[PDB]
């Protein structure tokens, strides 16, 4: 009987109580943090039931509670939020004035992380059957740390589970027997992380019977990583000793324990890498792969016919949904297509409520939604988080017994995404004028631009559609426009930064120039397609793949700059 049975009946209790469930949440919250001073700057006054809370607590954002969050991240260690101690800050891929959001967190919330994530084999072994009889070849990172002036950790959240108890000295678990050993995970290079971990799942290819990454870019990057250095991976195979390159002792030390020599595996893995075309080759190195686990929802969705290609139509799975503030659900039909997933939140992990999105208690709780309608999620946390709007739109497409499932919509705002990383307008616009400032010696200067998250390259990069308008009669050098490039992204927030310069989860950004009329013919070709001439502006981003072949074949001159932008860990105050 044993694990797998009783999971799922916990999902079917949990969602067939769910409206107690989430009282029982709430109740618990405000007892605990009765006394902490939000609530009672507030003078909720000890009350713990849903009507007052819904009355009296006001709707927030992150704005709201910064000043709070400063003073805890300050050292200030009353209880400001909550009533046990924050133990750390899960630092967002969410921004506020370019820098990360900082979500607080408690200890005991690991043990909410764990609950869901030993969820999602129960919920798979319905649909797949054997996977405690294999491994699952998963590329997964750690991140740069940090720390507040108080002394607390702020790091992302995977890098906060990976480094905790609940995953570092985790137990020998059959249906979640991965490649990777925790030394390669936890490795602070990230170029030995990448290399031991893609040595490892060659190592053991025939065992696996799923890959992926939490993100389609991480997976697609690995990917890449073994296109580049095949050689020196087989060579390591082939003679059975690591590469010196891998300095660090705890790897290698683990490495140690699976590398053999194997000329057959070498011959095997060159074989198939010196192929041209690598269309497949997921199900040539791993031929027991039985579907792709990565995140394919959202902006990630940009990434499926490239995952597409490398694995010969392989099912794309995306099992759960989650953020640093809070975990939220999992995907209760894994197997189902990437444009049909919806994800059950699981009532016990936070209080939730819904804003109502239109194309007096406004708010709407978990089992009041209704089929159909966009809300925007707002959470009440045990750390503290009291109806913080998280910024996801969600649209309710059904329910499991009685509690919802949603479709992911949307990050509001996004309008520029590789990896982690989130550019909105205003970035990106405040970006582009800080650039022209370099056209003016030549009294040039930009008529009109647009761009796209170009996936073409590994990593993915923005690209800038630049039409300029030209008065003098000096022709601009390569090393302007150069500078036009770094001068866009040093304007970009810190996660675009960081993905720059330290997790290398994105290229290097390109601005294209194309020539005169080009913008003209975006236009008269978006009319033929949406024919609303008084309401047309470039827009600011596209999409849309004959727009791009359109514009990339108007192409005069690319750019990109040979430098990095500045990047430093943490808050910039
Ligand atoms: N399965 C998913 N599909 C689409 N977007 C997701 C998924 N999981 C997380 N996200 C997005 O990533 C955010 C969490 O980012 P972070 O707070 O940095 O972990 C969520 O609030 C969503 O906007
Ligand atoms: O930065 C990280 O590695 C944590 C993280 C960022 N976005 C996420 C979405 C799903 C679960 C974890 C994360």
């Amino acid at each position: 009987d044993q694990k797998n049975k009783q999971k799922l009946q916990l999902i079917e209790e949990l969602t067939s109580n769910a409206d107690q469930v989430q009282r029982q949440v709430l109740e618990e919250i405000l007892t605990r943090n009765a006394d902490v001073e939000y609530l009672r700057r507030h003078d909720l006054n000890g009350r713990t039931d849903r009507e007052t809370f819904k009355n009296i607590m006001p709707v927030i954002t992150y704005e709201d509670i910064e000043p709070e969050i400063n003073r805890i991240a300050n050292g200030d260690k009353s209880p400001i939020l909550s009533s046990k101690p924050i133990s750390e800050f899960l630092t967002s891929s969410g921004t506020s004035g370019g820098e990360r959001k900082l979500m607080p967190t408690i200890e005991e919330e690991l043990d909410r992380r764990s609950l869901l994530y030993s969820l999602l084999m129960p919920v798979m072994s319905q649909f797949v059957p054997g996977l405690e009889n294999g491994k699952g070849m998963y590329f997964l990172f750690i991140k740069s740390e940090s720390k507040t002036p108080g002394g607390l950790p702020a790091r992302p959240v995977l890098t906060s589970y990976y480094k905790s108890s609940h995953f570092k000295e985790r137990p020998y678990d059959p249906y979640t027997n991965y490649t990777s050993p925790n030394e390669t995970i936890l490795c602070s290079d990230s170029y030995q992380s990448m290399y031991s971990q893609m040595l490892c799942g060659l190592c053991q290819h025939q065992e696996v019977l799923r890959v992926g990454a939490v993100f389609a870019s991480g997976f697609i990057r690995a990917i890449k990583f073994l296109e580049k250095h095949w050689i020196e991976l087989v060579r390591d195979i082939r003679t059975g000793t690591l590469s010196s390159l891998i300095t660090d002792p705890s790897v290698r030390e683990a490495v140690a324990k699976i590398l053999k020599p194997s000329p057959k595996l070498a011959d095997f893995v060159e074989f198939e890498c010196k192929k041209s075309s690598w269309q497949g080759i997921i199900t040539r190195l791993w031929p027991n792969t039985k579907y792709v686990d990565v995140i394919v929802t959202g902006t990630m969705s940009q990434y499926i016919p490239t995952l597409d290609y490398y694995s010969n139509g392989l099912p794309l799975v995306c099992t759960m949904y989650a953020s640093s503030e809070c975990y939220f659900g999992v995907n209760l039909r894994p197997l189902c297509k990437p444009s049909e997933v919806s994800y059950t939140l699981i009532p016990s992990m936070a209080y939730f409520e819904f804003l109502p999105v239109h194309r007096q208690q406004e708010l709407v709780d978990l089992v009041d939604v209704k089929l159909g309608q966009e809300y925007e999620l707002v959470v009440t946390t045990y750390a503290g988080l009291c109806r913080y709007r998280v910024g996801d739109l969600l649209r309710v497409t059904g329910f499991k017994n009685k509690a919802p499932q949603f479709s992911f919509i949307c990050r509001k705002n996004v309008v520029l995404s590789i990896d982690s990383d989130k550019t909105d307008e205003v970035e990106l616009q405040n970006a582009v004028k800080n650039a022209v400032t370099h056209l003016v010696p030549f009294d040039a200067s930009l008529s009109e631009y647009t761009s796209y998250a170009d996936t073409s390259s590994i990593p993915g990069h923005y690209v800038l559609f630049w039409e300029l308008c030209l008065d003098g009669n000096t022709p601009i050098p390569p090393s302007v426009f150069e500078d036009c490039c770094l001068a866009v992204e040093e304007s970009f927030n810190t996660v675009y930064r960081q993905g720059r310069v330290s997790d290398k989860s994105i290229g290097p950004l390109e601005i294209k120039i194309v020539e005169p009329g080009t913008f003209d013919k975006l236009m008269d070709y978006a009319i033929s397609l949406g024919a609303s001439i008084n309401q047309y502006k470039t827009p600011r981003c596209v999409k849309f793949a004959p727009i791009i072949e359109l514009l990339n074949s108007r192409v005069v001159d690319s750019y990109f700059s040979p430098k990095c932008p500045k990047w430093v860990p943490g808050h910039k105050q």
